[PDB]
């Protein structure tokens, strides 16, 4: 796919508006029984026993969507290419609740554990799904068979294998399912994604601060060293996202963890192609 | 709605001064036997069973005003209109050395015989500057929770903007759940945030701090600036000749020797500096 | 007062040096008895019951000194004048590397045989240079405190300036609660801050850290300028020939045996650079 | 070597790829007997007693690859060199540290999640036209280690350390051309050295400190020095080296071991004449 | 001095390369040297007065290095750059000491950490030194043999050396002898040296550090002009602790590491 020149004229700029939810393993609002728990996991809790068979619902997962595009060509071609987006998580401010009903305290007397811990903040704005690859922290874990996530197992075909705790260039996916492949399992590939562009960070420790910034002044532009942003095949913008924002500290000392939703507003302009 | 050319002229820039004081559930200075607790929360506690029924004191709220500006028009009908438009903003956190105070009479010690632990924790600081009022979109951590009713004095919660009971959704991003920052002290902050959907014609800047403990950590200076015009060069621009101004500024834990807790803000001070704009 | 351009000719760049001693209630080494806490408090302890009646040594209060600068004018009825006009400063805290000190006879041992907990905790960093004094805004944590009343002209907190008792108001911004800095070692740090509303002839720049035990975290090097001018490129303008220059550091607790806890502060040292500015 | 023009023509740039798997201590996925520690190591303890006698399975070390470019000349003492000009490198899997679920994890207080991989991170990478050039220096000069086998000072030196290399000793130097065999904690990069290369590291210390990590494909280094002019690769070699020690894998019993990651690196090269 | 123009020529640049190994308190290798580049063990005492050892003083580091001969009107090196580096970080990672203190029971040694303190300094003479410290009622050993406030003013400290007192000042002349407790960059001096440093307090704070050799620090002021060395001297000086190693029974000691130097010179013309 030969790049050629910006397209000139009226309607040549666009602008793409979305949110997503977070999918922490209670990813649906609309289940009365369990729906309490909504941007949350269950309790996280090692076993003391081997091996660790870890529940759908305490597997953080990627958000993403596909965003369809007007129609650009009707019979060399025109391509939606994304310069731009303007990114914010959002519900910030929540987080200064230290007063849930059933928050382990500080101290006696004392107010709740603020929300706190592991932070994990990632988006990638691309013209096709995001390329991820698979590494965990141990291959002995058995992963609930799709029927349900997406891990290592479930591409391989087979069981997974101490090269899997290291980068095994077998042990690859696209992001093509929102909240179906768990952050703990896949990242993004650095070895593709060519035509996306991806930021992302960590952050570990049990009661770290949860330390995060707001502001609708702040813009990402997305074009590579050549001036080039992604380019959306098909007429397809895909948008992926996590954002773990740390733990919240029940009374009997089990800890589950939360995450929040994510803005986008993409700005995307005309491109031919050949 | 069309912006134009910036208006040339001896008197075409003015600056506009402010303080807005912490709205923390404890909002006036004024009350017969409550004051006392002005700028700062009741004691913070977990209930211990469902469901949290939070009072007023335990809610601390955006802080806002309206600045009326300088009439333009003498001529109102007409298709091209001078508006005051912000182009910067020196804003400063007020009271920050206050904060070296260990020897609260009732503050918790360190250890036995030490100082007390100074105001620490949970800090949440934003500001705003708009020509209209900031769009606020609802989230809360726990839907469960019953704020107090906005009927019986209450603030202004997600409950009263549905005209109905908060339901899972409202743990993530429900476009229902949306309101305008148009009073001060109403707002709870742990319920409302900026809405990066809208907000066109605003600017808002903020972050948080977690954690029971973290260092208060802010600066003070006044020689830093602000800018607020857009990517085109365009500041917001203030509709009825009207600037709004909001804030938040929580710095931390006040703790008691008892073990009880409550939150404790700061004012803020502003100026604006805003130019005439002709406008379509 | 209208600045005009900067004057031109052969000693029209001038260099003031000094330092200033920090005063952190033990404010003099020259007394027999007390003067080995000098640059520290007294031991920092919640009373445990109101009110809180603290005494000045308790109390770290800003440095300021005003610094006489050469005569630029014959006659002082010209209604155009030369001024001094503060340009650049380079400042450093001195004596950072005291704090490597672990073994001082009365620290408090980290863990059974360790090292002293070394100085750390609360940090309060500010300088400032103007061409008159800084301009302070009251504010306090605990508008019930009683602070000393003495006949000696320190320590001058709000009940000193309003000729009356706090109220809750107080505890935020009462614009009634103003003065000047214009005593060294007389205006409480926990009571005044620097007031951003006025201080147009003046810049400063400081930051507060809290915590217990945070780390003390400082820098020093005599390759860092801090340029003075504003926006407009003039800097403080010096009437009368005076130079203000104003600042307080606080570094940590001391950690004493005990479980007794004193505050620190170190000397902080400046190299102001000045030209000859006309004004109308 | 004297550095003359760059090369112009259609196929003067060329672009390597590759990522090294990290090497602390229990360095193969492929035996069966031990291989499910691959990418960590052992339990490090302190003996309590002297001297320190640590097994190889606790001494994390460096990555290294040597990667073969295109041959550019059929002879003349004025030649092309491959001239590497800038990298993109990613840590990877750092979204693997959020498990705090792993079986036999420490909890961080009673019934609560596992301690997650935290503490000591040491984040390193080298790009270089020939090995980069090694200093070692020790915490302690009377640790006895494994004899080669893991490279060390006594190896290089052909004799017992002595105190002078807990400071710098300028004979305690190495070349790292071995994958997995030089130890993190007794070389450090040659400041000294290392003209044809370019390193960038740090490190953290505590037990519990927060391991804090950023990933994006828009980062890139320029390799560059100040006279514009890249490593220059020496017989068509490009080495590339790393260490990222991410953190503890706290265990239920108190035990602890390292925690390493893999590195990608993809480096753009330009062809440059040079003199002798 | 008035300072000239910078010399054209062909061999009018140069380089220094040199490191310095850290002055902690056991100074030398070749002796108690198991315990080079540490401190012993620093310990309040709980009564007083304190009288430190030698060994519980970390010193500066320093050397002066001779550079190639040039000579009212004469030439003179100027330093315009540095390339510096911290050496044998790597080594931090050891959580094994055989006598280390564990975090927790069965666990891994505490890493060092804690206190930190880095400084260099590069001068065309030597580093203008103010004396402060934490307590004037400290007894340090008599030079015969640190260099120390009262070793200056041949008498007593009074109060006024927890403060800035004027007369408290050195020049840092002898490696290994000027305590970094007492000792800090004069501000009010050192108009031909450029120096950098920073602290880190307290006892298990993380050490982090960082190392590359594509950084270089400028040694130009805001004239364009660089250190002139005076008599053909370089001073290079420094101060790297590291943080505490932590021993079983209690005891910690602080560590230090050696820093490299690669300084560039060009000649410059001076009138005397
Ligand atoms: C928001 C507020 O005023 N909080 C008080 C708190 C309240 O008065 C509460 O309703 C009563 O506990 O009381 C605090 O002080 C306590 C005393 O009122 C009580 O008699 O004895 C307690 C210790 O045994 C304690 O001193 C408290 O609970 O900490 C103070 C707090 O500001
Ligand atoms: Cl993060
Ligand atoms: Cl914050
Ligand atoms: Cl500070
Ligand atoms: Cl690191
Ligand atoms: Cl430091």
């Amino acid at each position: 796919v030969e790049v050629l020149s910006v397209v000139t004229g009226e309607d040549s700029i666009t602008q793409i508006e979305l949110y997503l939810n977070p999918r922490m393993g209670v990813n649906s609002p609309d289940l009365p029984t369990t729906s309490n728990w909504y941007t949350y996991t269950y309790d996280l809790q090692p076993k003391g026993s081997s091996p660790d068979q870890p529940i759908k619902e305490n597997l953080p997962a990627y958000s993403v969507a596909r965003v369809s595009l007007p129609m650009l060509n009707e019979d060399t071609l025109q391509m939606w290419e994304a310069i731009s987006v303007k990114t914010e998580v959002v519900g910030i401010s929540s987080l200064i609740n230290v007063h849930y009903w059933d928050m382990k305290r500080v101290h006696d007397y004392g107010a709740g554990i603020p929300v706190s811990g592991v932070n994990y903040h990632m988006f990638a704005i691309g013209g096709e799904p995001l390329d991820l690859q698979g590494l965990v922290l141990d291959y002995q874990t058995q992963y609930p068979k799709t029927t349900g996530p997406i891990t290592i197992e479930t591409v391989l075909g087979r069981k997974m294998t101490p090269k899997n705790q290291g980068l095994d260039p077998q042990a690859k996916a696209k992001l093509d399912k929102d909240g179906n492949y768990p952050i703990e399992v896949w990242c993004p590939d650095p070895s593709k994604n060519e035509n996306s562009r991806y930021y992302g960070s960590i952050q570990t420790g049990s009661q770290t601060p949860t330390v995060l910034q707001f502001s609708n002044t702040l813009t990402t532009v997305l074009l590579d060293e050549n001036g080039v942003g992604p380019l959306c095949k098909g007429d397809g913008l895909f948008i992926s996202c996590a954002d773990i924002v740390g733990f919240l500290f029940k009374t009997s000392g089990k800890m589950a963890l939360h995450g929040l939703p994510r803005y986008f507003n993409v700005t995307l302009r005309k491109r031919w192609v050949k």
